[PDB]
């Protein structure tokens, strides 16, 4: 029916819905912010566009101005004459046309400038436009510079690549059950200073009265240690132990399929190869946690090196586990412990 | 041709050394060796069999930004050629079509007409002239002694179309030499490692030492310390953890990982009893399936880039019984260090007892 809500998907992208945010209205910022992020099949044509519609605009306003002066009238009564009456007055030299000044204008601005079309000293009118559009020429130069060099910089990130597994295990290790969960890289580098944080979502209230809605938590990740820097080559296990201070603690364990909880886990680290951080999510639910199962070993010895095999990352088979609460083990050992 | 028609010897004798010498052993062990990381960084792992995601253009892109200088200029000055060669044939096509190769070829076989009202492209004759005339136009050189006239469409649309490729080619050339300057001091790390480690004896414990320094006359900032054993182990109730990594303490005044990074230093390690190396003997430690790693990570001011080295330590090499010698010495007036003095190791009084036993029969003495 109706989906049961959950905090964070199976592929991170936190599924909140936050509503009736006191907005503000448009910073043209944000519009020249979408400029520079975009796709290259978009890109590449507003680039092209932007040179095109600048030329024709130009080309109009020059047609205008060869329109202004007595331009256009000794260029047609010139050739019915057969006679050079007008060598020297005109204000573009041998501008007669639309056509004409849409070529004079590509001339002027992209700097070809082909020299059989001058430029006399007469017309001041001419002399502003000129100024006007090589200006703006190089103004609109030097902004696709720039997106050009935005896009070469944002060129080498694509996509993230630090994988999870489809669902986690709740083993038996050591006299105490574990949480564990699988991890695994794809990339050729690795990654730098990574770091590992694991929370509990659960919707809560306090002994004196006061409610918790989506509240948040945080679950100790185990080293032999007590810190959380982990360094990601091979394939890894993350595992948490359960204490009588974690709130995953008092749940039973038939009754998992059937209760209110969640499992984020947030990994986060330095690329080395461009220096840029990164931060990858993702979670698990009630509905996906396999009680008592337990991870296959993948890496084995090729007899030249160590050697790994992903595609049987997420195969779990299902050994003991004591069918009672983690409560149970320790509160009555009679109750469990055997 | 044909060697070995006669076929005839077969079993005759042959009753000899090829491993029945018996003072000889038969067996060719050949020594392969297999560590979790190479000497030298590089990491070497296997992967494979994994799902497989494709190829994108964006990569050949990304291939394209990362290239040594002496091939980026290679390819800058491919493209700038086989650009101008290109619009050079479809300017050479245009010209063709038009009917101006033919008028000005008759028209200048004799001088008498000195026509050039009615061409296409003024003053393109050959194919010469036209790999001339697309140089006029790419570069925006324009030398301008051949015009472009107003008539035939085709030839303003190839202007058009070539002058925005042009374009296109000098912003993103422009865009390659830029990024690849800009990331110029990335030359690479220079992390020098002692190769032999020591276990000695100090404040009443053993230790595990070894000696690392810099290079470059920056040193490195939030340097921090890392240091694991890899061994295979199992859980008690039987599970195969394949190559478990476990992270082990490096000693300091107040238990924290970072350590600064000026002169070389000892890295100790005490040996505790969480620690996996509590159960470790003299004539042992030449027998061992264990790979201790260790991490070390910073960043360097200069050129703000995080740095992590990586190197890898075997119990083949470790040699019992041994320290560092003093490589400082208070000079005439400043302190020095030679580094020519870095795997230099000497032996001092070594017990051959284990941790593990240095605690319960309490004598200092072994
Ligand atoms: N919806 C919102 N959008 C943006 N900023 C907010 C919002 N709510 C609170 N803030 C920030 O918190 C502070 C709230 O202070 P303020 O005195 O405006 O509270 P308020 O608007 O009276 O609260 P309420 O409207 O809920 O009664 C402001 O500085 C504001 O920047
Ligand atoms: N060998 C592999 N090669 C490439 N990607 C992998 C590999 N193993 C896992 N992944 C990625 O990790 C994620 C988790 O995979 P997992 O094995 O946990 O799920 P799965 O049930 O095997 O998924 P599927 O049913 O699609 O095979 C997947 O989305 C997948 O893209
Ligand atoms: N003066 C030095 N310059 C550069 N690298 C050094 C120097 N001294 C030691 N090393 C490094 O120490 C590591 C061990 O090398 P090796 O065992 O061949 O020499 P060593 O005994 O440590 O020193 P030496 O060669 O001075 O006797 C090498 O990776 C090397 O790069």
């Amino acid at each position: 029916r109706l989906p049961k809500a959950r905090f964070i998907a199976k592929s991170g992208a936190c599924n909140l819905a936050h509503k009736n945010i006191r907005e503000q209205g448009r910073f043209l910022q944000d519009i020249f912010t979408t400029l520079v992020d975009l796709k290259w099949r978009h890109t590449l044509v507003i680039f092209t566009m932007s040179f095109l519609c600048s030329w024709l605009l130009f080309a109009i306003m020059w047609w205008l101005v060869a329109f202004a002066h007595g331009d256009i009238y000794a260029y047609m009564e010139k050739g019915i004459t057969e006679k050079s009456g007008l060598e020297s007055a005109v204000c573009v030299t041998n501008v007669r046309s639309f056509t004409s000044a849409f070529l004079f204008s590509i001339e002027v601005q992209v700097t070809i400038g082909f020299g059989g079309r001058m430029m006399t000293e007469e017309c001041p009118l001419a002399i502003t436009v000129l100024i006007l559009q090589n200006i703006v020429g190089l103004i609109i130069n030097a902004v696709m510079l720039g997106c050009i060099f935005m896009k070469t910089a944002q060129a080498h990130r694509r996509a993230e690549t630090l994988i999870f597994s489809r669902h986690a295990v709740i083993a038996v290790r050591n006299g105490k059950l574990c949480f564990m969960f699988r991890v695994g890289d794809l990339r050729k580098s690795m990654i730098i200073s990574a770091s590992v944080r694991i929370q509990v979502v659960k919707k809560t209230t306090t002994p004196e009265g006061e409610v918790v809605p989506i509240h948040q938590q945080d679950i100790p990740v185990d080293n032999p240690i007590e810190s959380n820097n982990i360094f990601l080559v091979a394939p890894l296990i993350i595992c948490h132990v359960i204490d009588k201070r974690s709130p995953l603690y008092d749940i039973s364990a038939t009754d998992l399929v059937n209760q209110d909880l969640e499992v984020i886990v947030i990994l986060e680290g330095v690329v080395e190869t461009t220096g840029i951080t990164t931060q990858a999510r993702t979670s698990y639910i009630a509905e996906e946690i396999q009680w008592g199962h337990r991870f296959v070993s993948i890496v084995t010895e090729e007899e030249g090196v160590y050697s790994v095999d992903y595609s049987k990352f997420g195969n779990t088979v299902r050994v003991a586990a004591p069918r009672c609460s983690a409560r149970e083990l320790d509160e009555k050992p009679s109750i469990l412990i055997q």
